[PDB]
């Protein structure tokens, strides 16, 4: 679907050159109407955006817009003015307007602005072209400044409360910058309101929110508020980085309301165990229950709160569910498929702030003891942190062997000679017996890699130790969608200056960008699918990024979601990670298939959580360890291009494994 | 309407990406198909354009475009500028993952980059161009679909156009006395200054011909009459611009390929300004002249200033000889005996102060000075309480005279060389324009380009003031603005009429320099929306709007109440259609209209917010200044 923009028309004085703008910066021309229109008449229903154009025209149809005027700022749509005069502004605004300091019509100005709503990611100061010589100094409460002009009066301004716009400048003109931007940035905030737009159900659950003043050690927490045994989660930020990652998360399956749930592909049925230990088995394809269930226990993001996590499932999606998006089901994993725990209780650790944040639901109308778990949880935390403030090794097994990988290799390289793949993601299993247990070996592995990622998930059937620094898909509740993948790799160097020469290196690389490159261009193809035209946009490209075990090159890329795609078909249309697979996905993942001989279980999956407010935030299981029965599992790889010398490729699966065979050991 | 484009899937990780580039470029989504699905079931009809990602496809009809069918390598692409390359730098970057046809760009590799089909609408980009780490991609997509758009357009005859060439060319003005009767209704559209880019032809003719034709129309009862041949006048009421669409259409010609023209006949004459009644104006005032006038040429004299020759152009009937081939003979024997050696001084009256006279002895405009002085602050308030942002205030001359148009436009052209100079010899009335200005050049193709004049600074006493008045033009603030408006006013009229992504500017605030003035000039450019025609695209622009002001409708409006009558020819345009469906039309200004024993030209000015009244005035006299020495 798209947006439905409707612009009203004065005398056809500049809504032509709007309708081009509109037309290139979103895909989807507007829908024109004169400003003496019967606004009852006309369906105001199914335009999800107004642009008003600016006149001057006649005085009579100026006039009955005004009489008129309660017809657009009372319906509830996203409303941009251009550039409107005295009376334009009395109608919709309702401020005072003066003459200019420089009161040229036609001027050249220099604008000054906050880079909100309509201004999203335009320099400051941007040049834009003023018509009107009017302006406004005092404005009513009720309206807030966004920009300025370099002679002093306000050229932007929102209501604070409705999603009312206005610029002082004409965007469109040929004087002006950035036009095309600001009208994507009015459709991109369209959206938003749209998806904001709740109707639909009562929400079945009621969440309450308590924030301490204290911050605890995390592995405290994990020990002092969490059980021993049971099926438990940590999303774990073992580093910190301002504007990278700032939190974590807790939480256990005690509460009543409580689920764990899982998946398999062989089977195609969704099993949902209850806090009675009751489990349901109910049939219908992951992806598909999923969305049904966020959309059916859908509750409204905290604003009180920094984060979009506001509860909702927290766990994995594992490799082989690519039989339901479009891959093929050639391998069954011998771990569920996928496997989340629906958290009614979490407990969220602010590491930038010092302080915890405490979630519980009860449901609508009752009371399940949310708030005593909040008081209660609160005092132990507040206890806590008085105690505690803030080759593959020796017995390992590889499925493939060396000889046997680079066959493995040589078979991609004949592939992508023959023109079937441009770049495959070739990964390995390895498997080694370990008389660890899950927590201890955990707090091994953060120590030894910290990263935005880190997560110890403790369930029935295994345990996930992931030292993952990649983000998959970080999708907003506001439907906004980031994804860096990760591609380009480099081991740490002995000294200072050795790895600024592997950070130089592997930024520099022809190699190196050619397969960070096409993986760029897979990823953007898939948020094509479900994202609104002109929103897809690569915002960093080739970043070098250092942790503990390795460099990596990381491309970051955003966009927004189409009018009715949730954050479920999202994923769905964007998993497995093309930094995972290779481009083209489909037919590189059928090579991997027939190559690998086997599944890849969690590797290669996603993890993390699906927000009850609609948010989402994955990443890539990546630098894992699976434990179950005794058994370590991990999973390493590495890109295939024309380019690739085998042995090089097959030391890079041996340099990756760092982390899980060090904590191993 | 808008165009329809099919993007086919050929399963690669490339289709969305093409379908965010053509969205932005076009401003509509193709309609994504798989490759499996059937071709019997397909609506082909109901597309205009195929792109293609990594068999009836190419035998459908229609444009096609195939995108890349050593990996993920970054090249530089030269290439010749053509087709898909338009306006593309060379080199420039683009990613690449993977006979009889023409090659059109090359990598750094020594790869073909870009290949075409020599008949067929078929092209080849053999990169990426909707790669992250490609450049100028979504120009490649525009490019396609202009290339669609024009495809379509070239999609019978009631006449057969005869062409001679005719190695010889006499001066224009030889041409106009030797070849012409002399009374009688006759044009010439006279490139009185050649300047390579900027004019090159000149256009001659007369009413003689056996299928030659006369029209006029008139706002007020809203009737055309068109004269034929034979003597007869058929009248209908109905507006000028469905008449003129209509008939263009019925009256279809290609082009002639080895003409270096686009003129291959068609009409010839004016739109009066009192034709915005059926425009987005009202029907505030009558003109006392014809609201338009045309000849259609069926015979055709063509200079080629460039080369040195002439073509003639004469129409038969599908099945007849009407005596074409005939005057083709004749015509380019009388050429042949005009050539001989070629003949100036250009006229110094133009310095400041001299050149703000008055408007001549005999002369008396509508509004005298202190009439004039009034309608600008008129103007001046409305601005002030925003009823418009920038108003063409313009007055109207009239003097006595009893110079008839031929030895009076000989001495016109003289003062004033122009690429728009014409003389139209009509009934009831001669126009001696010495106009510079671009109204519209539409091509066959359907290309549109507009040159708004706006900003206007007199000619210096001495020659330092002059390159001082030049170089003030060029820089001062005030006249930048006043051109902006215009060329966003020009920009909304286009965009009514060409597809989306399609309207640019080009080259903005231009100096010229003519004998009686320096004049900004910004340009305008565009491509029609399919079912548009060329002469749909004339209705939307008209008039000019470097001669209303902004917004246009609602200053269209105050013009009326202020001046107080009609513009008539003035400020109107001027210029032919062809039969191929191109036009090429002038503003009217600098242009004295001929009738009943007087003399007739307007003048004019912008107005805005910082004009001074004595100024804007003078402003006035200077621009009279041309048409008052020709008539002295
Ligand atoms: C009104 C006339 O000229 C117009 C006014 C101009 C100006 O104000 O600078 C310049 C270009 C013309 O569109 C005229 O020449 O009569
Ligand atoms: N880094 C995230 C939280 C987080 C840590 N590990 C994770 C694993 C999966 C998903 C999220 C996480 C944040 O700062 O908000
Ligand atoms: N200058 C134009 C022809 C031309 C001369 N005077 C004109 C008046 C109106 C329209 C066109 C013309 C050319 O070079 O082709
Ligand atoms: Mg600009
Ligand atoms: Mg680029
Ligand atoms: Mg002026």
């Amino acid at each position: 679907r798209h947006m439905r923009t409707l612009l009203i028309d004065n005398y056809d004085s500049f809504t032509h050159n709007l309708f081009q703008y509109i037309g290139e910066a979103t895909g989807q021309p507007p829908v024109v109407v004169p400003n003496d229109a019967d606004w009852s008449r006309l369906p105001v229903e199914d335009f999800d955006a107004i642009v008003v154009s600016p006149g001057p025209g006649s005085p009579d149809r100026e006039r009955d817009f005004g009489i008129s005027r309660r017809a657009i700022t009372d319906s509830g749509l996203p409303v941009l003015g251009v550039c409107l005069g005295h009376q334009g502004i009395a109608q919709l605004f309702g401020g005072t307007v003066g003459l200019a300091p420089e009161p040229m019509h036609g001027r050249v100005s220099e604008v000054r602005h906050t880079g909100e709503d309509v201004f999203r990611g335009l320099p400051s100061p941007f040049t834009a072209v003023r018509y009107h010589s009017l302006a406004a100094t005092d404005l009513p409460d009720e309206l807030e400044p966004l920009a300025w002009s370099d002679d002093g009066v306000v050229m932007g301004l929102r209501h604070r409360e409705k999603p009312l716009w206005g610029v002082q400048f004409h965007p469109e003109s040929i004087g002006s910058d950035f036009g095309r931007e600001i009208m994507a940035n009015f459709r991109d905030l369209a959206l938003a309101h749209h998806r904001a737009r709740r109707h639909g159900a009562d929400s079945p659950y009621e969440l309450h929110v308590r924030r301490v003043d204290v911050l605890p050690d995390a592995e405290e927490v994990r020990r002092g508020c969490l059980p021993g045994e049971g099926t438990t989660f940590w999303l774990d930020s073992s580093s910190v980085l301002e504007g990278a990652s700032r939190f974590s998360f807790l939480g256990d399956d005690r509460g009543p309301l409580a689920e764990y749930l899982t998946y398999r592909v062989a089977d195609g049925v969704v099993s949902v165990r209850g806090s009675d230990g009751t489990t349901t088995r109910t049939r219908r394809p992951f992806f598909n229950y999923l969305e049904e269930q966020l959309e059916r226990r859908r509750v409204p993001v905290a604003p009180e709160l920094p984060f979009e996590f506001n509860l909702g499932y927290v766990g994995y999606l594992g490799y082989e569910l690519k039989a339901e998006t479009t891959g093929d089901p050639a391998h069954r994993s011998p771990h569920p498929d996928a496997a989340f725990l629906f958290a009614d209780r979490a407990i969220a650790l602010d590491h930038q702030e010092g302080c915890c944040y405490l979630l519980a639901l009860d449901r609508r109308g009752h009371d399940d003891g949310a708030r005593a778990w909040l008081r209660e949880t609160a005092e132990t935390l507040t206890g806590l942190a008085v105690r505690a403030p803030a080759g593959f090794g020796p017995l390992a097994r590889a499925r493939h062997d060396k000889d046997a990988y680079l066959k493995r290799i040589d078979e991609c390289l004949k592939e992508i000679r023959n023109g079937e793949s441009y770049e495959i993601c070739l990964t390995n299993m390895v498997t080694a017996p370990t008389e660890a247990t899950a927590l201890p070996l955990y707090s091994a592995l953060r120590a030894i890699s910290p990263v935005p990622y880190g997560a110890l998930l403790e369930f029935p059937e295994l345990s996930v130790l992931s030292a993952s620094p990649e983000r998959f898909l970080t999708i907003g509740a506001d439907g906004g969608v980031e994804s860096k993948p990760i591609k380009g790799t480099r081991p740490r160097g002995g000294t200072a200056e050795e790895d600024e020469r592997l950070r130089a290196d592997l930024a520099g690389r022809e190699k190196d960008r050619a397969e960070n490159l096409m993986i760029v261009d897979l990823v953007r193809n898939d948020l094509n699918s479900v994202c609104a035209i002109g929103s897809v946009h690569v915002p960093r490209l080739f970043e070098v990024e250092t942790y503990a075990p390795v460099h990596q090159l990381v491309s970051t890329i955003r966009g927004r979601l189409r009018p009715g795609t949730s954050t479920a078909a999202c994923v769905r249309a964007a998993f497995p990670g093309g930094s995972m697979t290779g481009a083209p996905k489909k037919r590189t993942m059928e090579i991997i298939d027939r190559l690998e001989e086997g599944p890849r279980g969690v590797y290669s999956g996603a993890l993390g959580w699906f927000a009850l407010s609609g948010a989402a935030d994955l990443s890539i299981v990546i630098r894992t360890i699976v434990l179950a029965d005794g058994q370590a599992e991990f999973g390493v790889g590495g890109a295939i291009v024309s380019l690739s010398d085998q042995e090089e490729e097959f030391t890079e699966t041996v340099v990756k494994a760092r982390a899980m065979v060090t904590a191993l050991d």
